[PDB]
């Protein structure tokens, strides 16, 4: 329960960053470079798994992600609400005819 | 050259996420994108450095009373040190004051 109060003072703290353009440097600080990375990777298996399109070795070949994580983040897009999906269809699929 | 294509793939998170904050999206989106480890981990590394900051505890208290190893301490510590001074100020007057 107290940990949940911490997450939410980081989710905060970092609101503020982005109000303060600080976020760049706050992000250096808190996160290390392999979890950078796995974020960065992580917007881009979302990306496939809202388009749709592609098979699971498809995914492995095309992210040069594991399916161990393409698998968990799966479910946990499944998971999510309708109100954030809608909305990262529109931003994270915003080419796609 | 793998380099550069993760950091645009990392500032295409941080623009995400950004402006997941501008439509009250983060913490779904945060819900989404980080594990319960990851979370608890950026809420103790708010304490983490909410203390070096302070500068009362030893390192060695700081891990007994946030459950933290040494390790993590000693690595926080070194990443709070290379961190810009207008982040460092910004996070003396956020944090502590
Ligand atoms: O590796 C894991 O345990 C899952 C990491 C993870 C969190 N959110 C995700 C979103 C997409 C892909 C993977 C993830
Ligand atoms: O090694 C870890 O467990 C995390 C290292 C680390 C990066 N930024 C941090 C900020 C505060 C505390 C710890 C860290």
């Amino acid at each position: 329960e107290q940990r949940h109060q911490e997450w939410l003072r980081f989710v905060d703290l970092l609101k503020n960053a982005y109000q303060n353009d600080l976020h760049l440097p706050l992000l250096n600080l808190m996160l290390t470079p392999d979890e950078r990375e796995a974020l960065g990777t992580r917007v881009r298996i979302v990306e496939e798994l809202l388009r749709g399109e592609m098979s699971q070795r498809e995914l492995k070949n095309e992210l040069g992600a594991g399916i161990a994580t393409i698998t968990r983040g799966s479910n946990y897009l499944k998971a999510a609400p309708v109100e954030l999906r809608q909305w990262l269809e529109e931003v994270l699929l915003k080419s796609d005819l």
